[PDB]
């Protein structure tokens, strides 16, 4: 599924991103159109073998299992494939894991290099939330 920006800020805020670890709406709606450009279904092999799945790009060594990432953790307790469906509640719920592990949104390089330090709040204008 490929969402709209104020029906993926809607769908995060029900979720409870909004503010979650001190992270407004409008970072996780860039870091998403950064990461995926609001594709569920974006997947992105990395050169350590590892692969980045959905909305918000959730590495494969760490945070879910693909059954291709050796010596790879599974700290959301899911299958990979979980992450690319057209409901974010896997991805919302595992990204809430990720953003609580010490480094904050820097943990998505895509947010850290293209939202941080920007006007995010850009991203909700105009969305009734
Ligand atoms: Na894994």
């Amino acid at each position: 599924k490929v969402f709209g920006r104020c029906e993926l800020a809607a769908a995060m805020k029900r979720h409870g991103l909004d503010n979650y670890r001190g992270y407004s709406l409008g970072n996780w709606v860039c870091a998403a159109k950064f990461e995926s450009n609001f594709n569920t279904q974006a997947t992105n092999r990395n050169t350590d073998g590892s692969t980045d799945y959905g909305i918000l790009q959730i590495n494969s060594r760490w945070w879910c299992n693909d059954g291709r990432t050796p010596g790879s953790r599974n700290l959301c307790n899911i299958p990979c494939s979980a992450l690319l469906s057209s409901d974010i509640t896997a991805s919302v719920n595992c990204a809430k894991k990720i953003v609580s592990d010490g480094n904050g949104m820097n943990a998505w390089v895509a947010w850290r290099n293209r939202c941080k330090g920007t006007d995010v709040q850009a991203w909700i204008r105009g969305c009734r939330l």
